[PDB]
């Protein structure tokens, strides 16, 4: 678990993100997709996309993109009370997407280098840390339900 000083600097970090969630949101999926091709093919919605430019200009990526860093700003501010609004997303992904647990390690590597590119030497190796706490909290979690389903990978 997390000390109140270190969700402070999560909450922190995450003021300069909800600046510009649809920005943000962007540069992450982008980050994943170009990264690990792999989990763009599981979307059924945006695997037309083959090139950054063609991605860069998708009206419909940005949409989602604040979709996801909404939920995922909701659930941090929860400051680990977030059994409930795990649950559904948990559900929705282990059983209905099917997107492997190993693919939320690499969201979570995404963002970090999104913050780091877009805040430079303005993104703290103490808060750097703490953000690496909250995500490994989340994840652990998270497969603690998909275990149970019978997932977990
Ligand atoms: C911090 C990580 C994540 C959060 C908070 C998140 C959140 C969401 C939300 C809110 C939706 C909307 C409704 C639903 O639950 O189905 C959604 C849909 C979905 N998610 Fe995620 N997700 C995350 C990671 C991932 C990853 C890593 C993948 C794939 C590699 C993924 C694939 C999908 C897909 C395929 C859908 C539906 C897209 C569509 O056709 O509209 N998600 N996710």
């Amino acid at each position: 678990v997390l000390s109140e000083g270190e969700w402070q600097l999560v909450l922190h970090v995450w003021a300069k993100v909800e600046a510009d969630v649809a920005g943000h949101g962007q540069d992450i999926l982008i980050r994943l997709f170009k990264s690990h091709p792999e989990t763009l093919e599981k979307f059924d919605r945006f695997k037309h996309l083959k090139t950054e430019a063609e991605m860069k200009a998708s009206e419909d990526l940005k949409k989602h993109g604040v979709t996801v860093l909404t939920a995922l700003g909701a659930i941090l501010k929860k400051k680990g009370h977030h059994e409930a609004e795990l649950k559904p997303l948990a559900q929705s992904h282990a059983t209905k997407h099917k997107i492997p647990i190993k693919y939320l390690e690499f969201i979570s590597e995404a963002i970090i280098h999104v913050l780091h590119s877009r805040h430079p030497g303005d993104f703290g190796a103490d808060a750097q840390g703490a953000m690496n706490k909250a995500l490994e909290l989340f994840r652990k979690d998270i497969a603690a339900k998909y275990k149970e389903l019978g997932y977990q990978g």
